[PDB]
């Protein structure tokens, strides 16, 4: 029971976490979203705006581990 559906949104203005060459996740803000190259231009606290792939980007949970 599965069909073609988009999971991630990575819409403009979505708080996400962009990984770094080191491996850890960094705080990034979805500035742009390109479907053609399937990427998303994220910005860093250092006014650093670049093109971050869709896979490279990591989901940032707001609430947390929903228990219950």
């Amino acid at each position: 029971g599965s069909s073609g559906s988009s999971g991630p949104r990575l819409w403009e203005g979505q708080d996400v976490l962009a990984r770094w060459t080191d491996g850890l996740l960094y705080l990034g803000t979805i500035k742009k979203v390109d479907s053609a190259r399937e990427v998303c231009l994220v910005q860093f606290e250092d006014d650093s705006q670049f093109l971050v792939l869709w896979k490279d980007i990591s989901p940032a949970a707001l609430s947390g581990p929903s228990s219950g």
